[PDB]
């Protein structure tokens, strides 16, 4: 399957839509589609690529940085997240972390 992923940059007031394969991480699909997003480690072990879910679900089983409460709050490391449905997510949310 292929899921629609909506990227929202609150500070910039932008909204971009991408199509993401069920077996591709969101960050990779975004870049391929023309949208560069923040990243550093690209391995699920930092917070640079953090985003926050608005709706939809992801599989980010490979991540290691976020604690359970952060995940509960809707945080996602885009570099290692696969969409599991259509998703609405806010990007550039690193600063929200502590
Ligand atoms: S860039 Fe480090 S966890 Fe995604």
């Amino acid at each position: 399957a292929t899921f629609k992923v909506t990227l929202i940059n609150e500070a910039e007031g932008t909204k971009h839509e991408i199509e993401v394969p069920d077996d591709e991480y969101i960050l990779d699909a975004a870049e391929e589609q023309g949208y560069d997003l923040p990243f550093s480690c690209r391995a699920g072990a930092c917070s640079t690529c953090a985003g926050k879910l608005v709706s939809g679900t992801v599989d980010q089983s490979d991540q290691s940085f976020l604690d359970d409460d952060q995940i509960e709050a809707g945080y996602v490391l885009t570099c290692v997240a696969y969409p599991t449905s259509d998703v609405v997510i806010q990007t550039h949310k690193e600063k929200d972390l502590y």
